[PDB]
């Protein structure tokens, strides 16, 4: 089938990039950066968030494969020394595939609409001036959030920029998103939940600014100031990513080898 | 059909209890504390969860509800001014009905094994002295855990004990079960997770003692010493329980009111 | 004596500090802003922080007060209807002082040093990419610390933006700072304290780059990008804030009223 | 001088004592464990602590010295390979002191009072039921305390249980003492400060019941169960530890040691 493969264009992963396309080469595999269906990403998680933008507009007809030359990482999760036995079950075809749930961020402006999709996280702080927003759940009103921002995680973004926030770890296959504080304040004037929350498919979570209309967005990578912003739509994806399976790798053993010891 | 109903036993739940029976006498209703089909709670969730237990080994043929004369309950969500109006539309029936997710608790021993539901959570501390055990998930040691204590929280659960322990709250239509740590310690010899950890359906979270083989477990409101203990072992249960519907009240506004203000 | 007296700016405001001069007026006090002894704000503790940077380079010769035409403040600590009866004892003057520790902040750069006085509190955070500093506490590398940012908080600073990190609040009498991590990430490969530290005087933290040597830099309410900078350095100031007390307010007191209920 | 040395019964510690005292027979020194001047420990952190309350009621008249043979420790900060080195000097008199604060605890009832000194922290949790408290700074009430339990750390107990629960690291040469919240319940009805606070000496923070008059009070490692219990009283103590220095090992470089790497 069609395939490509991006690299971290370090030294290491450039070269361990050319030998999969060489050994590629000993088999029935056109190379096709259009309109591929294996997308090899050779680096580290960053690595493999790009690839997954650049590629985001054809999600259903591409499984991900992440190598890590570097640390072992939570999407490249496979060691350069299985690169070519990569290669031999990838191109005989007929491997598993796994999808993780994708988060929706919607913005509304006062021009139209902006919609983006986020493999880990989506964040939203303040443009210089205080973060205060109010915050809806299925159209109710639930707190008016003062402080530096909100960060709205994947189930396989919690072990990101969530767990930095104290949020949760959830197993990717809970199709759900997790919504964490970044230095609420908290007084007898002003309340806010604490806790982090998590919400099921078809929650939609709507922040609405108060006074300034001004706020910088992130959507993993990307970080823009959006202006004139009139509300920002969060919820549960449609869209799932797919995963090229070829063996056992839990991801709590995968949380375990980051985080207690590898 | 058949019903009942439990009190707090003060004098306020007494005569509101007398009230709906009264009222429930204007209809065809059998009042039968053995093999019930409705199950009403007047108090707060303590209450609530004491009915809970008192008949979870019917609890496919049970739809239970809360009223609160105290406070507003997470479970004893109807204020009293509701219960003429409850006892109408519970025995006219032909009412939705709604579930939760409950969690399943097995101890070994070195006798046999005892298992026990959980309608927030079940606990383990250890007996006196330090608290030490492996934390196996799925067959696979995760972390050695050294503190307090651990607690395995409900969706339902996680707004009570979990939330005093920074765990997420979580919309009970999810079929899941968080696990949080109770002060733990952590240093370069001892390393736990730190974060919450939330697990899907038919994930196996066991907990197998280092030196001392006693602890103290909880589930909801027991507590109970176990002697020469080999294993613990949570799991999100195949039972739900099942609540009568009767309004629209989102449990995340239930949140709201709860924790943010009435 | 000479005074002056700033205002939030409001209506509300401006109105008391026109009724406190004119009251002066039936006392020998000189209306000087440039020389004052008495320094009056009135406000919040926003206006008392400008009022205290206002003046920073004659802090000894200053006693400050604070006035919250809203909420309570823990610098605007007397409310409005408390003027005239400020207005006659400051005038009679023999009243008694109290003075609380501050903050230096030392920055140096490849040009010279900066230094600044902070009341409440100053934090470092990136120019945008990733914070990643080293820090050195008494000429010892103690971390690298990765993550949002930093914050070391005075005393009277730990009730703002100190608390909503996870810092301690301590009594304005203990001559110390406190510093905090701002969502620092930790796993194997990378390690912070978590915990938050505090300093006595003549300990010196120091902050130095690792990669990017850009970072915006915060002095209570001042936010500056500094560039090409070598280090930062924290440490208990030399000089002290003085306040002019005319009433037991205690500390414990503020804080009771300012988070649990007035 | 007289001296005397605890071992932590294990073979590794038991024989260096005897090797150190075989040193000491070398030189002018009695071994009295009655009025010892010298006392050292050989084992971890808790063989202090026992060496510390084994003999609390000298304390002015004792210089402390740690050796760990396991793991470095906070108290047992020497390596067994400098026991013959430290043998030499502290024979050799003339050595300089350090003196660490200490938390006095009292306990009255409805018979008579009971004090307590502590190295670490005190703890207070119920008796089974539920632990509720109101909680009194300098005869002003605070908080009702709804929850787990209270800790009150010395500034060196900071890096044990008080680090567990969020609390704060702070010189031992700073004299306070520090209060942290375990598992506290916070709602619209029931409100913590949730902040640890940090006291200088001569503050007066009082534990007083509400309901339950029986609570497990621990004091560094005993635990016993207090009943009838009227007031739990906390303040900085006016005795203090006198440790023997022989070497620079900075504490903040023992917290380094012990929690980022050694
Ligand atoms: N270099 C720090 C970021 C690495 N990283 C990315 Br990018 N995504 C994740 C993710 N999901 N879990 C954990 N770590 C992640
Ligand atoms: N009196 C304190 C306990 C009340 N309580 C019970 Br009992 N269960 C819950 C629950 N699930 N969420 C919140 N609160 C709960
Ligand atoms: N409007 C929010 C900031 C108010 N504020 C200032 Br400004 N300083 C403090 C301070 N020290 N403690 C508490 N609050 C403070
Ligand atoms: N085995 C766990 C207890 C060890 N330990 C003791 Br005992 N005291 C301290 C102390 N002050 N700081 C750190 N650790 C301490």
């Amino acid at each position: 089938m069609k395939y490509m493969i991006t690299s971290k264009g370090d030294e290491k992963s450039d070269l361990l990039r050319l030998n999969m396309i060489a050994g590629f080469g000993e088999y029935d595999m056109e190379y096709d950066d259009v309109e591929p269906e294996i997308v090899i990403s050779i680096g580290g998680d960053g690595t493999f968030l790009s690839a997954f933008h650049q590629y985001e507009e054809r999600l259903d007809e591409i499984a991900f494969i992440g190598i890590h030359t570097g640390h072992l990482g939570f999407y490249a999760d496979w060691r350069p020394a299985e690169a070519d036995k990569l290669v031999k079950l990838l191109a005989k075809g007929e491997y598993q595939k796994v999808s993780y749930p994708l988060l929706k961020t919607t913005v509304k402006y006062g021009k139209k609409e902006a919609t983006y999709l986020a493999l880990n996280e989506s964040t939203v702080k303040s443009s210089g001036g205080p973060f205060v927003v109010d915050v809806v759940i299925n159209d109710i009103h639930f707190e008016r959030f003062r402080g530096d921002g909100l960060c709205m995680s994947t189930p396989s973004g919690t072990t990101a920029y969530n767990k930095s926030l104290g949020g949760a770890l959830m197993h990717p296959s809970i199709e759900a998103m997790q919504l964490t504080e970044m230095a609420s304040i908290n007084n007898r004037v002003y309340r806010t939940i604490g806790s982090p929350l998590v919400f099921p498919k078809h929650h939609v979570v709507s922040l609405q600014p108060v006074n300034d209309k001004d706020f910088q967005i992130s959507v993993d990578h990307l970080s823009i100031l959006h202006r004139d912003v009139q509300e920002i739509r969060y919820e549960v994806s449609a869209k799932k990513i797919h995963f090229a399976r070829f063996r056992s790798f839990p991801f709590w053993r995968r949380v375990h080898d980051s985080f207690i010891e590898d």
